[PDB]
């Protein structure tokens, strides 16, 4: 149903152009392997040493998740990371350098595929099939989270989802479907994102929602 999504003509041209970087710079993907979390704020929190992000400046790194009982499954397990990060409003130890991201965190150990997985995404625009176009991983599970933002970066490449000064896409939703018809499918808006800088944008990756990379494929519905 089209008017349940959100027009992109309804969101703020700043924040346009803040999404536009952060789906345009592949520097705002963090991907880190079989790393482990030595310190904690919050109890919904883990803290990474050694992760080094030159263009925030940064060594550190902080996961946020929704729950105390996420960040305990996860809290110094050898871990994989992969998203979107932060660095602004990001609030680490004292006397170090910290960026954040929320969720993205698989455990490392016997997770790891003997060959890269691929995932087909089929593109309707104003209802026709367009180009398809695989994404890519090496997880057996996987973050929701590496999915969607594989997808968009492809996106933002190929239609200019996002871009302050392209109008022709309006609309638009990301559909994960399961290929054994086992689980319920779910949707993304592109469109409904919360606030106004990354701290927001991407705190509804918390929930650090898994799927199998084996039993997913991705609908994309594009609207003029």
């Amino acid at each position: 149903d089209k008017n349940d999504l959100k027009k992109k003509s309804d969101i703020d041209s700043s924040k346009l152009f803040n999404l536009t970087s952060y789906y345009t710079d592949i520097t705002w993907q963090l991907d880190e392997s079989n790393k482990i979390s030595t310190d904690q704020l919050l109890n919904n929190t883990i803290i990474l040493k050694d992760i080094d992000i030159s263009v925030l400046k940064t060594s550190s790194l902080k996961v946020e998740f929704n729950s105390s009982d996420l960040a305990n499954q996860f809290k110094g397990k050898n871990i994989d990371i992969y998203g979107l990060y932060y660095g602004n409003k990001c609030v680490g130890l004292t006397e170090e350098k910290t960026s954040c991201l929320y969720g993205g965190v698989t455990i490392y150990d016997g997770n790891q595929l003997d060959e890269e997985r691929v995932i087909g995404v089929n593109v309707f625009k104003d209802g026709i099939q367009q180009e398809g176009f695989v994404i890519k991983t090496k997880k057996a599970k996987v973050t929701v989270q590496e999915l969607d933002t594989k997808v968009r970066f492809k996106l933002e490449n190929l239609y200019k989802i996002y871009n302050k000064d392209t109008g022709n896409i309006q609309k638009g939703c990301i559909f994960f479907h399961s290929n054994n018809h086992q689980n319920q499918s779910f949707y993304y808006d592109l469109y409904n994102i919360k606030g106004s800088v990354g701290a927001e944008f991407f705190q509804f990756y918390s929930d650090n929602r898994t799927v199998s990379s084996s039993n997913y494929h991705i609908d994309v519905f594009l609207y003029k």
